[PDB]
């Protein structure tokens, strides 16, 4: 029996709306009409259902939950849909498209663990915060080759539509998964990869593609206050296919990892998972060979007050990480080298600098220094000198500095952040060498960026993340509304322009603009000015934007913060350390020390120019900001060469709890994502069009010729959704 028609199947049980009863049938055939209204006009996102009891030519009168009757103009009313629509799979079918109506449909589905719903052309996914059995091999097989309208909403379905569009159109595709922090982007990405690896698979390669993930999550993910498994790097995964449509390989591009987390974490957060995995899961012999102990013994692990995550065993995860490294093909010596570096970082963090006779720092106890040097394979006298007495040029003269305690500690931190960041890039490079083995014919690119985030303290890391999220929202705006309406004009189909009111360009320009200069440009200029400080930097930003740019705020309550109004809301950024973060300095004497390491992995991190070298920009090294803007611009150029498919992940609440939809939290996301606007253009517009000549040869204007479902353009014929798909 076909699972899609069998009401006893797990497909029906977990992906279809449950059968209503006799009492529901009664309510469903009622002739009564209802409206969504706010009991408290100050709380615009809390709605109740009232019965419409009478009407005039221009008004409705309705009963409230408590009793009393209210009036409202017909043009301001948010009418409730007939309840036969509750649970509908595609919301472009609703008679009434308004905020509480769309939220209500998502709610009915979520209450019975139906997390996926279409909104016209894109998918909406609401995080369940629990396991639902809809990703087994048996589920994969059901979606295989099925068209969107033949099956229920699912991440698998949209993945298959991209795959078929790649085969039938011979063009590259992309799956763009949006969402604020913890919304479900990474979990959904994993399912897209799973599906494509199965439906287009032949083996070992497909397993290696899958086992790349645990390695990268171990080194690249950490507990933040918004997500227990937060991705602290962005990633674009290119799944590559041959001309026949079989998987031929994969390539991973990463985006700027949060190196600062290695040396500092806020209260309740954790460092990267890998540190806890090694300390919990190391063999008693490894622990002696690496001079390890428990987390509480290390400064880099004992400052947050949190060393574990509910429902996670770090010892079990370490076993998974190691099994992944084997399948991928990291040798046993390479693995030991990797953990020697992790262990050395921890030891470096334990070095305690103290004031000496004068202002220069000294090191009284050498225990931590010696254990680090042992595992890294470097000379401890050289390391010590490089940390506290690094040599620089003054003119052309060579002068030994003697750093104070604060500067010595900061330099040790820079070493640690460089070690960890370069290791991460090396891991990605090694994975890519294994997974990518053939020139591709086509690709489906899967984008999993770090999600929009706000904390008590927001720094340069959060500005880079949030800018990226704004750029991705504008790409949605561009393809859904802007490019769409421009086609209707060029083709004179008597289309009337609509302003959908979604435009992130002003904010994007405030951040990355070149003339006049934006925030990143002024940061770069200050970064190479020898007399610049964090105070001259914030003064410059206020001078250029305060009361001049509508997306900027100089706050009256602080002298070290500035505010940017993003699509997802206003964020206040603290300027402390931005110059040093943008320059990303590392004493050369530290690099010279580690170049002489006996370890074969440590030596590649400091001698491979693709990992250890930095591009020049005239007389200065390229800034972090300039490098990042360039990487992102290149991503966006690549996406513009694909046919994009969108998944909008929505977080239900801010507590990481299941079965708890919070009205204001969800509605804020639907508004700023442009979900309703996306539905309206899908209904009022003409998604399908093809040159008349190419239409006659497959399915000129006389030849080609229900009148409503098409319109004749200057060079193409335009169909609404419903017609062009239903004639082939
Ligand atoms: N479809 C899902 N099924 C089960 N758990 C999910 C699902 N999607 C999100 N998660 C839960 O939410 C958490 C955070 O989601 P994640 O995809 O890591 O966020 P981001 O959007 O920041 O990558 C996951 O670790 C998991 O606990
Ligand atoms: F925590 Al995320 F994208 F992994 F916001
Ligand atoms: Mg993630």
């Amino acid at each position: 029996m076909n699972p899609i028609h069998d009401r006893t199947s797990d497909y029906h049980k977990y992906l279809k709306v449950k059968q209503g009863d006799s009492d529901l049938f009664k309510l469903t055939v009622s002739d009564k009409r209802y409206i969504w209204y706010n009991p408290d006009p100050k709380e615009r996102d809390s709605y109740e259902c009232g019965e419409i009891v009478s009407e005039t030519s221009d008004s409705f009168t309705f009963k409230t939950v408590d009793g009393q009757d209210r009036q409202v103009k017909k043009d301001d009313a948010n009418q409730r849909n007939p309840i036969k629509f509750d649970g509908v799979e595609d919301m472009s079918e609703l008679s009434y498209l308004n905020e509480p109506a769309v939220f209500h449909n998502l709610r009915v589905r979520y209450n019975q663990d139906l997390i996926y719903t279409y909104s016209g052309l894109f998918l909406v996914a609401v995080n369940p915060f629990k396991r639902i059995p809809i990703y087994t091999q048996e589920m994969v097989d059901i979606f295989k080759g099925r068209r969107r309208n033949e099956v229920a909403p699912h991440i698998f379905a949209i993945s298959d539509v991209a795959y078929r569009s790649m085969l039938d159109d011979r063009q590259n595709q992309s799956l763009l998964i949006t969402g604020e922090s913890g919304a479900g982007k990474t979990e959904n990405t994993k399912k897209v990869i799973q599906y494509l690896a199965s439906v287009a698979g032949r083996g070992v390669l497909e397993q290696q593609i899958l086992q790349a993930n645990p390695i990268l999550e171990a080194f690249g993910n950490a507990k933040t206050t918004r997500n227990n498994n937060s991705s602290r790097f962005g990633k674009f995964i290119e799944i590559q296919f041959n001309s026949a449509g079989f998987i031929s390989g994969a390539s991973i591009q990463s985006y700027l990892l949060e190196k600062s987390r290695v040396v500092f974490q806020s209260e309740t957060e954790r460092n990267y998972h890998i540190f806890y995995q090694l300390l919990a899961g190391a063999t008693a012999e490894e622990k002696k060979a690496l001079h390890l102990a428990g987390p509480e013994s290390f400064n880099y692990l004992n400052q947050s007050g949190c060393v574990d995550i509910k429902g996670v065993s770090d010892s079990e995860e370490f076993k998974i990480t190691r099994q992944a490294m084997d399948i991928v093909g990291f040798s046993q010596e390479e693995q030991m080298s990797i953990f020697k570096i992790i262990a050395g970082i921890l030891h470096l963090g334990n070095i305690k600098f103290e004031k000496g006779a004068g202002e220069g720092a000294v090191l009284k106890d050498k225990t931590a220094l010696n254990a680090a040097s042992t595992v890294f394979g470097v000379n401890p006298s050289v390391l010590e000198k490089a940390l506290m007495e690094p040599r620089i040029l003054a003119g052309r003269d060579l002068v030994a500095q003697h750093l104070n305690v604060e500067k010595s500690s900061s330099s040790r931190d820079a070493l640690v952040k460089a070690l960890y960041g370069r290791l991460f890039l090396w891991l990605v490079k090694k994975i890519n060498n294994v997974l990518c083995q053939e020139r591709k014919a086509y690709f489906i690119g899967v984008l999993d960026i770090y999600g929009f985030e706000i904390f008590k303290v927001n720094s340069f890391e959060q500005l880079c993340i949030n800018y990226t999220n704004e750029k991705l929202q504008q790409f949605f705006n561009h393809h859904m509304f802007k490019l769409e309406q421009e086609e209707y004009l060029k083709e004179k189909i008597n289309w009337t322009f609509i302003d959908f009111g979604l435009d992130s360009q002003a904010t994007i320009d405030l951040i990355d603009g070149r003339q006049p200069p934006g925030i990143l440009a002024l940061l770069d200029e200050q970064s190479v000015f020898p007399n610049a400080t964090d105070n001259t930097l914030i003064t410059k930003l206020h001078s250029h934007f305060s009361k001049k740019n509508a997306k900027y705020e100089e706050p009256r309550f602080s002298k070290t913060e500035f505010g940017v109004t993003h699509y997802a809301g206003q964020v206040m950024y603290e300027i402390q350390d931005w110059l040093e973060k943008n320059k990303d300095p590392l004493q050369q004497d530290l690099e010279l020390c580690f170049k002489d390491s006996s370890d074969n992995v440590v030596t590649k991190l400091f001698n491979d120019p693709n990992i250890a070298s930095r591009a020049k920009k005239g007389a200065n090294f390229i800034t972090v900001a300039a490098q990042y803007k360039e990487q992102l611009a290149s991503l966006m150029a690549t996406l513009e060469t694909t046919n994009p498919h969108f998944v909008r992940c929505i977080i239900p609440n801010n507590k990481q709890l299941p079965a708890k939809l919070e009205d204001k939290v969800v509605l804020d996301q639907l508004r700023c994502n442009g979900v309703l606007e996306g539905i309206r253009i899908t209904r009022k517009g003409f998604p399908n069009r093809i040159i008349y000549a190419d239409f006659v040869k497959r399915y000129s204007q006389k030849a080609t010729d229900d009148p409503e479902q098409y319109r004749f353009g200057i060079t193409k014929i335009f169909f609404r959704a419903g017609q062009l798909a239903r004639i082939e």
